[PDB]
């Protein structure tokens, strides 16, 4: 029986294999920004249009300083907040790193410690998830910067556009 | 007894899991920039509202 | 290439399709990073049932 | 034991990983703040609102 439990295939691994999470990042890098106008990357293709659609200015130019204006503030508050409660979160998951660690002085069988064992190896692949996530944060900040700084070029060159054709009148 | 000591369930794992940790970080990047006005992510929401009247001179 | 108002048009397509491109990337890879918790998730979750050496190995 | 004692010790210095990053995104949204309160400031001497000039006396 114990030769039985301790030899043997027991089809963990393949296990949770079929999930392609692969396909939320580029395949390749060089058409990563042919891809608005098709091919390139499909999933973003959809989402850099929506976006280039989105962030094009209407109303009046009065209107379009008080929506940069108010873009500039919001992302810096934005990203200063997301920091501090990311912070209080690290602190939280040191916490519960020792809890982990607390627990392994307890241990007493092999099948325990083995059970703990995997649970810090999780444990461990979360704090990378956290990682990746705050990376992809990063990422997203500088996106947001640019495309301010795009909106501001964009209400720049209205103002100073050449087809414009009126001027002051004389009555 | 070795085999009772090798074998069997232990409970480690569900072990410190109700912890819910991902709610420190955003849960969809959407909208993370319209928390300020409400919805996207309401624990930030309440830090940047402080943050902007404390950035006022 | 071309005339200079050909290249002022392609170098602000590329400024904007730029960021554009940079945003999409972010939201898309953060959508499969919280699907990869969910699976994290699922492997503690299989640890509580583990019976033999050889399955927790 | 001593495998899942540097087990945690990697989750640890994971945590300090995650913490410097959440530092470098703080430094660069206090540079970000310090840039909008010098706009603040510019935009406050420039206003147009303003209404007042030296008198002749």
């Amino acid at each position: 029986r114990m030769y039985e439990a301790v030899t043997g295939g027991r089809g963990l691994g393949d296990l949770m294999r079929n999930a392609q999470l692969r396909e939320y990042l580029p395949d390749d890098l060089r058409t990563v920004y042919d891809s608005a106008n098709g091919g390139g990357y499909s999933g973003i293709s959809g989402s850099i249009n929506d976006i280039l659609r989105d962030e094009r200015l209407n109303g009046s130019v009065a209107d379009m300083r008080r929506s940069i204006e108010e873009r500039s503030r919001t992302a810096a508050a934005t990203d200063k907040a997301v920091g501090l409660r990311a912070y209080e979160g690290a602190q939280q998951r040191l916490a519960q790193i020792e809890g982990l660690m607390d627990e392994i002085s307890r241990t007493q069988d092999q099948k325990a410690i083995e059970e703990l064992q995997a649970r810090i190896a999780g444990e461990q692949a979360a704090i990378q998830n956290e990682t990746t996530k705050l990376q992809m944060i990063a990422q997203l900040r500088q996106a947001e910067q640019a495309l301010i700084s795009e909106q501001r070029r964009e209400r720049n060159m209205r103002i100073l556009s050449s087809g414009n054709q009126g001027m002051p009148t004389i009555q």
